[PDB]
């Protein structure tokens, strides 16, 4: 009964809900707002058109009025459900999240700094000095990137993972739980770290050494295990994961760190308080009745990440920032990229999230297809020249985001709702 609440953007109050915030807020609006008169973007319109001429789909998501921009309760719930699904990692012993992950690599990155930095004392005050440690890595990633050396992965992608265009399942089942050797080669994040002695054997990557034969004969034994374990202790006690050898914990939180460069990048490009370019307000969201240095990442940190984190230590990067998966899914299908060569892979793991004819294996299946694309496109936006013009460019022509403000929203909700329908 005590109410919950999230801050999302400094110009705005925070927002209050019980215990599901996003389902609530989408909820709220349908019931306060006039969403019969909205706009969602043409990503949206699309899905919606395609669905509506097929009878199964129309009524499984309560499609109406063919010609208009707004959508259903359900069908922007059926999307908005897939979206925070995309770096869930579904097994039945998983024990830690993309974001618990990356904050392990990211204490340890910290440490290999050797500017006494005060050492963080948990993945709570990990999350909370990101304003500080991204601007330090994306500077090192930026310097990595100048002096790169050999081929770069296809599509100018640096934070490519390289996998066999026949692997269909995203967990690692190469000798238990790695990757193929390989994997990681191309990788701007796996070579920084490699660099700065974060991470100093890695199966797969480079050659085994007379260090590790050493360690494997007598036993005395690495900054990465080291910060793993001083973080993860309280939540696991002596069963923490050794994450070059459980690789699907590596690869999710390079992933996550990669999610989290590009909203430090995007999120801090201009003020709230400058003058507003869309449309939206938080009426169209909650109704009428209801309601220097840019530093919107750090407003994020402190009021959505830090207190979602807090109540709920399982969520991922897909579920607090579904919008950043939308923009990242669509950047790699729109480049012709393809998972099974290396199409709606959103709607995809819709209809197999909704149906009772695919199993759990087929579900993963597509469940996987989908997050290949995410990190595919999510490599793409951060490896362009300018990630704030492309992450732009996606915003106003699909998803109807034309300023920061919206922006922000955006990547909160998985949608962006505005009235278009005027007299």
């Amino acid at each position: 009964m005590v109410p919950s609440y999230f801050g999302i953007t400094q110009n705005d109050p925070f927002i209050r809900f019980h215990t599901d915030f996003r389902g609530e807020v989408v909820n709220t609006m349908f019931e306060n707002a006039s969403t019969w008169t909205f706009s969602f973007g043409i990503w949206y319109y699309r899905l919606k058109r395609g669905l509506y001429t097929q009878p199964r789909w129309k009524r499984v998501y309560h499609l109406a009025q063919m010609d208009n921009f707004s959508i259903s309760q359900e069908l922007l719930l059926g999307v908005v459900n897939a979206l925070e699904n995309v770096t869930v990692y579904p097994t039945y012993d998983c024990v830690l999240s993309d974001l618990e992950a990356a904050a392990c690599l990211l204490a340890a990155y910290g440490h290999a700094l050797w500017e006494g930095r005060d050492p963080p004392d948990s993945v709570a005050t990990v999350l909370g000095e990101l304003p500080q440690l991204l601007p330090r890595l994306a500077d090192d990633v930026s310097r990595e990137i100048a002096a790169w050396e050999g081929p770069v992965a296809a599509g100018n992608n640096y934070y490519a993972y390289r996998d066999s265009p026949d692997l269909r399942y995203y967990m690692p089942l190469s000798g238990g739980r790695h990757y193929h050797p390989g994997t990681f080669d191309r990788h701007v994040l796996v070579r920084l770290f490699h660099k700065r002695g974060v991470i100093q054997h890695l199966p797969g990557y480079g050659t085994i050494t007379e260090e590790l034969v050493q360690e494997r004969l007598s036993g005395q034994v690495d900054v990465l295990s080291l910060w793993s374990r001083r973080l993860l202790v309280g939540k696991l006690g002596r069963d923490v994961p050794v994450f070059v050898h459980e690789q699907q914990y590596l690869r999710s939180g390079l992933t996550c760190l990669a999610g989290l460069l590009l909203l430090w990048k995007v999120t801090n490009a201009d003020s709230v308080f400058a003058p507003r370019t869309g449309k939206f307000t938080l009426a169209d969201l909650l109704g009428s009745d209801a309601v220097g240095r840019v530093r919107n990442f750090e407003f994020l940190v402190r009021y959505y990440i830090g207190p979602w984190y807090a109540r709920d230590p399982a969520v991922t990067l897909s579920q607090l920032f579904p919008g950043l998966a939308l923009l990242a899914v669509t950047e790699s299908v729109r480049s012709g990229w393809d998972p099974s060569r290396r199409s709606n892979p959103v709607a995809d793991y819709m209809f197999a999230q909704s149906s009772k004819q695919y199993g759990d294996l087929r579900r993963l299946e597509v469940h996987d297809a989908l997050l290949f694309h995410y990190e595919h496109g999510l490599g793409r936006l951060l490896s362009v020249t300018l990630p704030r013009h492309r992450v732009s460019t996606l915003g106003s022509s699909l998803f109807n985001v034309n300023d920061i403000y919206e922006l922000l929203y955006f990547l909160v909700l998985g949608f962006l709702p505005s009235v278009a329908v005027l007299p």
